[PDB]
RNA sequence: ACGCAUAAAGAUGAGACGCGUUUUAGAGCUAGAAAUAGCAAGUUAAAAUAAGGCUAGUCCGUUAUCAACUUGAAAAAGUGGCACCGAGUCGGUGCUU
DNA sequence: CGTTTGTACTCCAGCGTCTCATCTAATTGCGT
DNA sequence: TGGAGTACAAACG
């Protein structure tokens, strides 16, 4: 017999349903089997798998950068203790062994318990002389005596532990923070350049360029109204290239400088500032503006005073919070008595003790302090302090964010020289120390592995261990950057194994140019004309003409070669351009200047035709770049057999075109067959889009297939998909490609199956002509009713009586059985939430470490549960202990699966359970269905809890009336249907009633909170008399009670009503247990009651 | 002015920064039998950041895939009759296994 | 009297900013 | 979101 199959795609359901050539559904006995005493069920060929979404892999990567990061900062640290270890065993010898042994509690420690000194007189006047660690580094700086080895270290390693961001290139000069005045000195050397003397107005101090949101809008608004300037180099348009990334990347200036570029002053700019070294300061003073506008900005210190900026800043930061907070306590105590046992001796509230002890940020402490400074007298100082956002700061605060590293490489550069004479180990290993701080692993030589990574790409010069010191003398970088951007590039299509050719390649440009001019006709264009045109115009004009200049040498006798005149320019030697024994040589010149970008990689690989030309051309093609990979490689164009592209070349028939001449003539028709050459699994790589649409086609694949293997295996005759858009052409191919896998007298394919696809426009015309109204707050049946409706619908339209099939339609839709089905699935993720709770004495903490004990130290806490196993066993119970037998559903963690399968048996006497009889252990994943009397089903959540299992099967009638209710106003959308509808709807109201009989019996019968129920039929007789309108807008919501999945709480008008949370897990070790497949037609059910 | 480099959505990979938690170290004092009472103080550091693994690397550990049962180490293959009259989570009648 | 267990009721969970590279695919400024 | 954890009072031996 003939039949469909239509389908209804979506991101958590993919709705199937199966009709004949006539509109209904067939139905069919299916066997089932187990231990039970059934052996048949009848069922309706109609289904609806639901399923959890996917997710992106982002969320991993962003864990596994930091794993890296924080397996490297331990290195360091190692290469630091390895240095000094040589000399430290002379001073302690133990001193860096009690810097591990720091965390633990007092009776594991073997030694002392002071860290620094190990004795208690030592370490109280360590901490009464340096109150932090800043009044210890500014004291090593600013010193010329021996410092104790032990304090050397200890400052080291706070700034080669943390070490600012890396993003300022160059040197900075510390004293440039006093300079920011220097507005006027710019301006002044500006006048002293341009004679003209532009203005000089000064009534707008720096002060107000320092202290704004220096946005482009501001800096540009504050810029020119101090400066009216005369010439744009006095104003914005030259001060944003003196201060800033250049949005005049292009002619950044036009009076000096060759009118060149100039981008971000990178230490790059020390090279590209050539073009003003050639033909001039203006350009000089921008160093210093921007070194003054970071630090005076970052620094609240004049550097004259001392080489340290950043330790004199911080103990300043200290001191004004020890000022203001010994006057507020006197305030406040002699102001408000009743106030002072509050905000100085609690530990919850938004308090000052509060902020310190407490979790209370800057924000909310500040929040709550303003209106007692406020109301009080005497404290206007303090409310400056507190609007400008400097008031009682702590000194490691969280926008510590923009120090940058060479501030601290210019502290530890002097405290080395501070000290080194009187330590000499320091004197040579200077360089060391140095490097370990600013040593940093480029960005695209990735992961040292070797080879075990899934991730590296690195090669290596030689098979030996890297370490800071000799990093490039064992990977070859170049090597690496190559395979870099090589890894990432993808194949050619025709010949799915090489790579693509770059886009300004000169055999493509010659290509292109000849698949151009083999098309004119006048009739063919001849081969001598080929040569004499592309001389003649192609290689001496830099944008030729589509029309006229041909016509013109036309005239005379009786789309363009960029690269080869960019070249041309660059290097002035015509027949060394033009020759095909250097053709060879330049293109690997065009691939070098775009595969790298670094202007080192460069300097790399061409070094070695430094003595084919000049320095000069050399000089200046360094610099050039180009961008951009195109769509044919080498061998699919040339080399290959005369060539493609000698046949473009020659003169007569082969003048046809690229995609023609490859397609007609055997003799190269056979390069697309002789490497044409899967599955689903890869295939589906090439779709675009997120994974929550992979995921439904994968699943839809399954279920087609399914579907065609119970339906005996003969073909369907027409499938309807549905989601312009290129996925659902993707999809008919993945589908149909399946399908019609049979060749014909020619060998090519037979139709034997046709795909078909919709839009969701013409079934949404078809329920609001037709009243199949839809609401989605009831039940699952949508989905299902939807994927039939496209099946109607498109077999249907894809075939072309209205007045005769609407019974049908109406009966199945008011079937009451439809195959939902929920997927089962083992769960994935982390062992635990997050946050490390502070020590309970509750067992149920999960320990850190292996020898960290919950009950001294804290740990994490609530585990995830992978899947759960009914066991059978005897237990020790009572203090008699008797072994009794127990039938027990027992739950596994992520944590522990990996020992589970590993050995059950041992895991499961390790539990505690004794005798446990081998081949009754089941598996039991999350949302296994079990049913219990009168069909009241469950499904497993967890462990210890469960889920609603029913779908409330509510009649046609009253789901099309709630419908003309829960929408009023902006459902009428025409007065003339709207007239009818209010005649109808308002004529009876007894339906309100009967909707609160239907939830109350299916309550009574299956769900039973009925505490609940009590609540919503109170609360519904109370409010009966509102409306119909505000009745409905409230019965919509009502049915969440019944909704399949994990309970929720709702609301009703006034009435807010809690939810209900099943546990009894107990009550289901005796239920019918039951297995489905992904269809659910093919079932087997076994009765734990025959078991224990 | 039709044109395409464009911004503005994503997907994937690599390189660095700033915080936040947890446990110790920073000798609280006085009057009282104690409970309690009065006052003083507060800003920093070390160690860990999925338990761990063997391939021993400056490497790997949260994405994707997964009813049953027979065979197969596994990948993988294979295993469940039909017509008719009716509907409250699917039934019954008939034929043939 | 002592124990297990069943219901109703809270309170809760790691986060923000940089640089670089490739791809797809739908969009618009105004190129002239 | 929806699941683990704490604190509370009644049925059963």
């Amino acid at each position: 017999k003939k039949y469909s199959i239509g389908l209804d795609i979506g991101t958590n359901s993919v709705g199937w349903a199966v009709i004949t050539d006539e509109y209904k559904v067939p139905s069919k006995k299916f066997k089932v089997l187990g231990n039970t005493d059934r052996h048949s069920i009848k069922k309706n060929l109609i289904g609806a798998l639901l399923f959890d979404s996917g997710e992106t892999a982002e969320a991993t990567r962003l864990k596994r950068t930091a794993r890296r990061r924080y397996t490297r900062r331990k290195n360091r640290i190692c290469y630091l203790q390895e240095i000094f270890s040589n000399e430290m065993a002379k001073v302690d010898d133990s001193f860096f062994h009690r810097l591990e042994e720091s965390f633990l509690v007092e009776e594991d420690k073997k030694h002392e318990r002071h860290p620094i000194f190990g004795n208690i007189v030592d370490e109280v006047a360590y901490h009464e002389k340096y109150p932090t660690i800043y009044h210890l580094r500014k004291k090593l700086v600013d010193s010329t005596d021996k410092a104790d080895l032990r304090l050397i270290y200890l400052a080291l390693a706070h700034m080669i532990k943390f070490r600012g961001h890396f993003l300022i290139e160059g040197d900075l000069n510390p004293d440039n923070s006093d300079v920011d005045k220097l507005f006027i000195q710019l301006v002044q050397t500006y006048n002293q350049l341009f004679e003209e003397n532009p203005i000089n107005a000064s009534g707008v101090d720096a002060k107000a360029i320092l202290s704004a949101r220096l946005s482009k809008s501001r800096r540009l608004e504050n810029l020119i109204a101090q400066l009216p300037g005369e010439k744009k180099n006095g104003l914005f348009g030259n001060l944003i290239a003196l201060s800033l990334g250049l949005t005049p990347n292009f002619k950044s200036n036009f009076d000096l400088a060759e009118d060149a570029k100039l981008q971000l002053s990178k230490d790059t700019y020390d090279d590209d500032l050539d073009n003003l070294l050639a033909q001039i300061d203006l350009f000089l003073a921008a160093k210093n503006l921007s070194d003054a506008i970071l630090l005076s900005d970052i620094l609240r210190v004049n550097t004259e005073i001392t080489k340290a900026p950043l330790s004199a800043s911080m103990i300043k930061r200290y001191d004004e919070h020890h000022q203001d907070l010994t006057l507020l306590k006197a305030l406040v105590r002699q102001q408000l008595p009743e106030k002072y046992k509050e905000i100085f001796f609690d530990q919850s509230k938004n308090g000052y003790a509060g902020y310190i002890d407490g979790g209370a940020s800057q924000e909310e402490f500040y929040k709550f302090i303003k209106p007692i400074l406020e109301k009080m007298d005497g404290t206007e100082e303090l409310l400056v302090k507190l609007n400008r956002e400097d008031l009682l700061r702590k000194q490691r605060t969280f926008d510590n964010g923009s120090i940058p590293h060479q501030i601290h490489l210019g502290e530890l550069h002097a405290i080395l020289r501070r000290q080194e004479d009187f330590y000499p180990f320091l004197k040579d290993n200077r360089e060391k120390i140095e490097k370990i701080l600013t040593f940093r692993i480029p960005y695209y030589v990735g992961p040292l592995a070797r080879g075990n990574s899934r991730f590296a790409w690195m090669t290596r010069k030689s098979e030996e261990t890297i370490t800071p010191w000799n990093f490039e003398e064992v990977v070859d970088k170049g090597a690496s950057a190559q395979s870099f951007i090589e890894r990432m590039t993808n194949f050619d299509k025709n010949l799915p194994n090489e790579k693509v050719l770059p886009k300004h390649s000169l055999l493509y440009e010659y290509f292109t140019v000849y698949n151009e001019l083999t098309k004119v006709k006048y009739a063919f264009l001849s081969g001598e004309q080929k040569k004499a045109i592309v001389d003649l115009l192609f290689k001496t004009n830099r944008k030729v003409t589509v029309k006229q200049l041909k016509e013109d040498y036309f005239k005379k006798i009786e789309a363009s070669l960029g690269t080869y005149h960019d070249l041309l320019k660059i290097i002035k030697d015509k027949d060394f351009l033009d020759n095909e024994e250097n053709e060879d040589i330049l293109e690997d010149i065009v691939l070098t200047l775009t595969l790298f970008e670094d202007r080192e990689m460069i300097e790399e690989r061409l070094k070695t035709y430094a003595h084919l030309f000049d320095d000069k051309v050399m000089k200046q093609l360094k610099r050039r770049r180009y961008t951009g990979w195109g769509r044919l490689s080498r061998k699919l164009i040339n080399g290959i057999r005369k060539t493609i592209l000698d046949f473009l070349k020659s003169d007569g028939f082969a003048n046809r075109n690229f995609m023609q001449l490859i397609h007609d003539d055997s003799l190269t028709f056979k390069e697309d067959i002789q490497k044409a050459q899967d599955s689903l699994h890869e295939h589906i790589a090439n779709l675009a889009g997120s994974p929550a649409i992979k995921k439904g086609i994968l699943q839809t694949v399954k279920v087609v297939d399914e579907l065609v293997k119970v339906m005996g295996r003969h073909k369907p005759e027409n499938i309807v998909i549905e989601m312009t858009r290129q996925i659902t052409k993707h999809v008919a191919q993945i589908l149909d490609s399946r399908m019609n896998t049979k060749y014909d007298e020619n060998d090519k394919l037979i139709r034997e199956v046709k795909v078909i696809t919709l839009k969701s426009k013409l079934v949404s015309d078809f329920r609001k002509d037709f009243q199949f109204y839809k609401v989605r707050e009831i039940n699952n049946y949508h989905h299902a009713h939807d994927a039939y409706l496209n099946a109607v619908v498109g077999t249907a339209l894809i075939k072309k009586d209205k007045g005769r099939d609407f019974a049908t339609v109406r009966k199945v839709l008011s079937m009451p059985q439809v195959n939902i089905v929920k997927k089962t699935e083992v769960q994935t993720g982390g062992f635990s939430k997050e946050s490390i709770l502070p020590k309970r004495n509750s067992d149920k903490l999960i320990a850190r470490k292996k020898d960290w004990d919950p009950k001294k130290y804290g740990g994490f806490d609530s585990p995830t549960v992978a899947y759960s196993v009914l066991v059978v066993a005897k237990v020790e119970k009572g203090k008699s202990k008797k072994l009794k037998s127990v039938k027990e559903l027992l739950g596994i963690t992520i944590m522990e699966r990996s020992s589970f399968e590993k050995n059950p048996i041992d895991f499961l006497e390790a539990k505690g359970y004794k005798e446990v009889k081998k081949d009754l252990i089941i598996k039991l994943p999350k949302y296994s269905l079990f049913e219990l009397e009168n069909g009241r089903k469950r499904m497993l959540a967890s462990a210890g809890e469960l889920q609603k299992g029913n779908e409330l099967a509510l009649p046609s009638k009253y789901v099309n009336f709630l419908y003309l209710a829960s929408h009023y106003e902006k459902l009428k959308g025409s007065p003339e249907d709207n007239e009818q509808k209010q005649l109808f709807v308002e004529q009876h109201k007894h339906y309100l009633d009967e909707i609160i009989e239907q939830i109350s019996e299916f309550s009574k019968r299956v769900i039973l909170a009925d505490a609940n129920l009590d609540k919503v039929l109170s609360a519904y007789n109370k409010h009966r008399d509102k409306p119909i309108r505000e009745q409905a807008e409230n019965i919509i919501h009502l049915f969440t009670l019944t909704n399949l999945g994990a309970p929720a709480a709702f609301k009703y008008f006034d009435t807010t009503i809690d939810r209900k949370r099943y546990t009894s897990t107990k009550e289901v070790l005796d239920a019918t247990l039951i297995h489905q497949s992904i269809t659910g037609l093919y079932e087997t059910r076994i009765d734990l009651s025959q078991l224990g």
